[PDB]
């Protein structure tokens, strides 16, 4: 409505507020945002994607995200897709990516947690879920979100890539698989270490813009971009970040409840009788988020300085919340 258009003014901005846009779109954040993103970047015009076909695909996809799961619902995909959309425009990455790589990264963000059940890879493996057997324990969740998302492009009324070259559907299907698999947290370190090596040997043009050789380097930056977008809640305005903290702790504690119901051992950050929400967020910033964004900032400097500042600041709020 009228509040929707006022909010979508901030589309291309880190301050954008995803809750507000969920409330104004009949609980369809992901469809509203993805649709605004394509228009903005002119993707439908570029890849002859019909608008009907696009809405039908998104709506279906949004509706495969479970709405009774506290954190991994359509809101989070919408968030990660909007965050990625901004990082893609960061000044240090200007004119570096092809249209196809841009469409790949945002699409990756959109389908990247689809059909998530609200339990970890570790849980699903220890309970012998169908999914763990299906996937032999390797990026269980991630391989699944990728299969669902690419299955839904089977219908004609949903094949939004129907007007790419064969070579383009392949080059894309490859980039997406690579980016979603990289959001599996057990790959975090390898990715961070790989990022640090890329910064070490960074090269720019005379105008402070990165020089990325060919495929290998371009997709490593995209890998890392969607992984920062996935771990961007603490770089967002305090009000937004605490609402994200509440939802993730909700989801985590429902998992701790199911673990206990079943005599299994409870993972301490999922234990609702001993885990401080506050200590845990500080830890999450000190050992995972800051190390990553610090490295990202070095790569696109000084574009992410504001982001680093917001982060240290949000850090100290949570620190000051602990006795
Ligand atoms: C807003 O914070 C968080 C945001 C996102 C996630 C991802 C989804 N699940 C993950 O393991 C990473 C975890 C968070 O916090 C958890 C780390 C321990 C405290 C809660
Ligand atoms: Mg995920
Ligand atoms: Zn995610």
């Amino acid at each position: 409505e009228d509040h929707l258009a006022k909010e979508l003014e901030d589309l291309n901005k880190w301050g954008l507020n995803i809750f507000n846009v969920a409330g104004y779109s009949h609980n369809r954040p992901l469809t509203c945002i993805m649709y605004a993103i394509f228009q903005e970047r002119d993707l439908l015009k570029t890849f002859r994607i019909s608008s009907d076909t696009f809405i039908t695909y998104m709506m279906t996809l949004e509706d495969h995200y479970h709405s009774d799961v506290a954190y991994h619902n359509s809101l989070h995909a919408a968030d990660v897709a909007q965050s990625t959309h901004v990082l893609l425009s960061t000044p240090a990455l200007d004119a570096v990516f092809t249209d196809l790589e841009i469409l790949a990264a945002i699409f990756a963000a959109a389908i990247h947690d689809v059909d998530h059940p609200g339990v970890s890879n570790q849980f699903l493996i220890n309970t012998n879920s169908e999914l763990a057997l299906m996937y032999n324990d390797e990026s269980v969740l991630e391989n699944h979100h990728l299969a669902v998302g690419f299955k839904l492009l089977q219908e004609e009324h949903c094949d939004i890539f129907m007007n790419l070259t064969k070579k383009q559907r392949q080059t894309l299907r490859k980039m997406v698989i690579d980016m979603v698999l990289a959001t599996d947290m057990s790959k975090h370190m390898s990715l961070l270490a790989d990022l640090k090596t890329m910064v070490e040997t960074k090269k720019v043009t005379s105008s402070g813009v990165l020089l990325l050789d060919n495929y290998t380097d371009r997709i490593q930056v995209l890998r890392n971009m969607v992984h920062c977008a996935d771990l961007s809640n603490p770089t967002k305005s305090l009000e937004l970040y605490r609402q994200w903290t509440d939802r993730i702790m909700e989801e985590f504690f429902q998992q701790g409840d199911k673990e206990r119901e079943r005599g299994m051992e409870i993972s301490p950050m999922c234990d609702k009788h001993t885990a401080s929400v506050e200590k845990s967020q500080v830890g999450f910033i000190d050992y995972i988020v800051h190390p990553l964004w610090e490295t990202w900032a070095d790569l696109v400097q000084p574009d992410a300085q504001d982001i680093l500042d917001t982060l240290e600041d949000n850090r100290n709020w949570y620190q000051s919340m602990i006795p």
